[PDB]
């Protein structure tokens, strides 16, 4: 699974996910489910970001916290939204509200609710995705059309075909934790 993730996503998204597990003391070589589940939730923020116009959205997730708060705070003093407690994943200036992106191996509904929980940003729109096709967003509210989202839910199915085809999928399905 360590060679499926190298050769699977793009080096920047295997840079940024490997940094992200060693600040927690995890080693990618060892919880390789993790350093997986990690580089999709990046590569789907990256695709959510592009799936509009250009300058849309602003990208939160990816960058180390000190630019990630410059950016949340800059736009809470030029937009007057509420600061979030979390930082969010991107912020949608067509919307003016902040996005919590959420890919799971478990269900939508529960990872929706969980998140919402954890974050209790009222203001803060949550869109989780599936490696099956389903997804669930605040209010119905989808912000993408739905070109952009089969784009992303495209991917992670391919991905997750790509595993099973490994006989990976199952380690990694049943990897997450609530
Ligand atoms: O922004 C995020 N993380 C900010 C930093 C952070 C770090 C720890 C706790 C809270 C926040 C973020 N995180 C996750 C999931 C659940 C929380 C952790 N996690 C990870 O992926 C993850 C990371 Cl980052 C590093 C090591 C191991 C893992 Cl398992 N899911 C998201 O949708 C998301 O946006
Ligand atoms: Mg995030
Ligand atoms: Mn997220
Ligand atoms: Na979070």
């Amino acid at each position: 699974m360590e060679d499926f993730v190298r050769q699977c996503f793009n080096p920047m998204i295997v840079e940024l996910a490997e940094k992200a597990m060693k600040e927690y003391g995890e080693d990618p070589k060892i919880e390789t489910n993790k350093f997986a589940a990690i580089c999709t939730h990046l590569e789907v923020c990256f695709m959510y970001s592009d799936g509009g116009s250009k300058h849309r959205f602003e990208i939160i997730e990816g960058r180390d916290r000190i630019m990630a708060w410059t950016v949340v705070n800059s736009i809470c003093n030029t937009t007057g939204v509420e600061k979030p407690k979390f930082l969010p994943d991107l912020y949608d200036y067509k919307e003016n509200r902040f996005i919590e992106i959420g890919v799971t191996r478990r269900e939508v509904h529960i990872y929706y609710l969980e998140k919402a929980n954890k974050i209790k940003s009222e203001k803060t729109h949550i869109h989780i995705f599936s490696f099956t096709g389903e997804e669930m967003a605040t209010k119905a509210d989808y912000t993408l059309d739905e070109e952009s989202r089969a784009r992303i839910k495209t991917r992670l199915f391919t991905i997750r075909q790509e595993m099973a085809s490994r006989s990976l999928w199952d380690s990694f399905r049943q990897s997450e934790r609530a």
